[PDB]
C-alpha cells in the first residue's frame, strides 16, 4: 500500500516524457511466463480465471456503461487492419488502419500466485484507409469478441480471441481520457494498479 504508491510513482517518471505525443494508449494486461515455447510473456488467462473475472466485473459495476463487438483483425507489415463482423462473424467492411509503437513497457511485481501484469504505453497512430484494398485475409487475423466495461477513467477489455483455430482469453484495463496529457496522473496510475491487482488476484 506504501509499496504500491511507489510503484505508481516509478510508472509515472517513466512515461511524463511521452504524454505529449498525440494518440498515446496506456494498458495493463495480465498474463504469464513461459506457458508458450516461442514466447516470453503471454497475455492471456486460464478459461476459468477468464469467467469469475467476468463475474466479479459485472457484479461490481453493473451500473457502468457496457459494450460488446466482435471484429476481424488482419496484421500486414507492421500495421493492424480492423474489420466489421457479420452475423456469421465474417469480414465486412475495413473500420480502422492503426500502426502501434510501443513507447515504454514495465514488468509488474505481483504476488505469489497472481497472474503476471505488463503495463504498456505505446501510441496507435491511424493510417490511410486506401490501404484496406489488401483485404481481410493478406496476414495472420485474429477474431476478437470483446467485452467492455467503462468505469470513470477505467475500461476493462475481457476479449476472446480465436487465432488459427485455438480460442484464448485476454483481459487488459485501458486509459480513457479527454486528454492524456492532463488527466493520467500519478494517482491515476496508482489506482490502475490497485484495479489491475484486483483481478489478478482473485482465488
Ligand atoms: O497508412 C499508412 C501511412 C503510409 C505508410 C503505410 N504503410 C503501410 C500501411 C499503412 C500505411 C498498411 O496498412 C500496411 C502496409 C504498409
Amino acid at each position: 500500500d506504501a509499496e504500491q504508491r511507489a510503484v505508481a510513482k516509478a510508472l509515472f517518471d517513466a512515461v511524463n516524457k511521452h504524454l505529449s505525443n498525440p494518440f498515446i494508449e496506456v494498458e495493463m494486461r495480465l498474463g504469464q511466463f513461459k506457458v508458450e515455447e516461442d514466447a516470453n510473456f503471454t497475455a492471456c488467462v486460464s478459461t476459468e480465471d477468464y469467467e469469475r473475472i467476468k463475474t466479479y466485473l459485472m457484479t461490481e459495476m453493473e451500473n457502468s456503461s457496457m459494450t460488446r463487438s466482435v471484429t476481424h483483425d488482419v496484421s500486414l507489415r507492421g500495421w493492424r487492419h480492423t474489420y466489421a463482423t457479420d452475423e456469421n462473424g465474417n469480414p465486412t467492411r475495413c473500420v480502422s488502419i492503426v500502426r502501434k509503437k510501443r513507447l515504454f513497457v514495465k514488468n509488474i511485481v505481483v504476488p505469489l500466485g497472481a497472474y503476471n501484469l505488463r503495463f504498456a504505453v505505446s501510441t496507435e497512430t491511424p493510417g490511410d484507409l486506401r490501404f484496406s484494398g489488401a483485404g481481410p485475409r493478406a496476414g495472420h487475423t485474429r477474431l476478437k469478441d470483446r467485452l467492455s466495461i467503462t468505469d470513470g477513467m477505467f475500461r476493462y477489455d475481457m476479449t476472446q480471441v480465436t487465432e488459427k483455430g485455438v480460442l484464448m482469453h485476454e483481459v487488459e484495463i485501458e486509459g480513457v481520457f479527454s486528454s492524456h496529457e492532463k488527466q493520467l496522473t500519478e494517482s491515476w496510475l496508482e489506482e490502475l494498479l490497485r484495479r489491475a491487482m484486483r483481478l489478478a488476484t482473485l482465488r
